[PDB]
């Protein structure tokens, strides 16, 4: 009957004593948690001076009882069922190509405040490594790869040069209503360049430009299909571009923005489709991938904590991986192995295989001169709907 304790907001207190290759430290956390909404705010402060490890490495160690378990998963919250007596949480965090954390936490209720006292032991770490070297950036949630935008710039520039190769070698001149599709693809390519300059801010500017240039591409190619599929009016005379005054792209680079020739004329048609029909699908593919990237951003930064039952020890086990963003683009794998056991003798809910969707944002207090870390977490349970 511990779920009734987490209705509303309850205070949190976190203390951590750690020792990593002899370097000792202490962290004191304070804040509040809301299990009904799946959030919790905390402000951790290092009390021994300067922290010898990056703050993101301690986030997983520094209270899964504040998870937003839906009503169809209420009988799977092992954390709340152990309260107020509490539970013990031991982990083994294996950092790839580096050391290994081994923690022992005691999460329980002390009257009205949820207390989590942890002992940490770091071993086999390297001073030149990404842990003891503080080479991990603060906001660790996504790799922010640069070669991904450059690869989209390749497939965008390849189509551009292929279009010019069709026109200047195969002697198939472009149409007017067509040519605008070159600008739309050029806007997609340009978005790939700004996005690849400094992706680790400003990427959103490149993404909306990519979103816009692809949507303009599906608009122009749609009109390009209807003119080429339906009976040509035959009386609507030919066309030329009408670029803006400040941007005479036909006057600046005439061999790319030409429009000598007009639409409503089937130039290429292969594999049962026309030239505007293939570009319509390409721009739709560009727009779909652009939409997928936007919808990915919320769930791109969250890690899943997969949980199984351990009825032999009347507890649970949990495995999950965490990739920390190293400075200069590298990745640091943190392999986690969790093991929870109740403290009290009251019965606990042994859950089926489910996972906890956890997303964390790290910030700073502009008026705190100590080594600190402001924390906010989003914990929601998901998995089998039964
Ligand atoms: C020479 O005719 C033309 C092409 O070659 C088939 C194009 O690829 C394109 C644009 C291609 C893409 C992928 C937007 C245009 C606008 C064009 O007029």
């Amino acid at each position: 009957k511990g779920e009734e304790l987490f209705t509303g907001v309850v205070p949190i207190l976190v203390e951590l004593d750690g020792d990593v290759n002899g370097h000792k430290f202490s962290v004191r956390g304070e804040g509040e948690g809301d299990a009904t909404n799946g959030k919790l705010t905390l402000k951790f402060i290092c009390t021994t001076g300067k922290l010898p490890v990056p703050w993101p490495t301690l986030v997983t160690t520094l209270v899964q009882c504040f998870s937003r378990y839906p009503d169809h998963m209420k009988r799977h919250d092992f954390f709340k069922s152990a309260m107020p007596e509490g539970y013990v949480q031991e982990r083994t965090i294996s950092f790839k190509d580096d050391g290994t954390y081994k923690t022992r936490a005691e999460v329980k209720f002390e009257g009205d405040t949820l207390v989590n006292r942890i002992e940490l032991k770091g071993i086999d770490f390297k001073e030149d490594g990404n842990i003891l070297g503080h080479k991990l950036e603060y906001n660790n949630q996504a790799s922010q790869g640069r070669g991904a935008w450059l690869l989209m710039a390749f497939t965008a520039l390849a189509l551009e040069l292929t279009a010019l190769w069709f026109q200047h070698v195969m002697l198939l001149k472009p149409c007017v209503l067509c040519i605008y599709e070159r600008v739309a693809l050029f806007g997609v390519l340009g978005a790939a360049l700004i996005g690849a300059i400094a992706p680790k801010p400003l990427r959103y500017v490149a993404m909306v430009i990519w979103l816009y240039s692809a949507f303009r591409g599906v608009q122009l190619t749609y009109e390009h299909t209807m003119l080429q599929l339906y009976p040509s009016p035959f009386a609507t005379s030919d066309f030329m571009v009408r670029f803006p005054e400040w941007l005479p792209l036909d006057k600046w680079v005439p061999q790319v923005f030409v429009a000598s020739g007009d639409c409503a004329e089937r130039q290429w048609d292969f594999l049962g489709l026309e030239m505007p029909q293939w570009l319509l699908g390409i721009f739709i593919a560009y727009l779909i991938v652009a939409v997928l990237v936007v919808i990915s951003q919320p769930f791109k930064n969250s890690h899943n904590v997969y949980i199984t039952a351990d009825k032999q020890k009347n507890g649970i086990k949990a495995n999950f991986k965490i990739r920390h963003n190293v400075e200069d683009g590298s990745v640091q794998l943190a392999d986690h192995y969790q093991q929870n056991t109740p403290i009290g003798d009251g019965p606990v809910l042994l859950p089926d295989n489910h996972y906890l969707s956890t997303q964390s944002v790290l910030s700073k207090d502009p008026n705190e001169k100590r080594d600190h870390m402001v924390l906010l977490e989003f914990v929601t349970a998901a998995g089998i709907t039964h």
